[PDB]
């Protein structure tokens, strides 16, 4: 959904 995610998921 955002990038928020895809950056800290790892």
């Amino acid at each position: 959904r955002f990038l928020r995610r895809i950056f800290f998921f790892f």
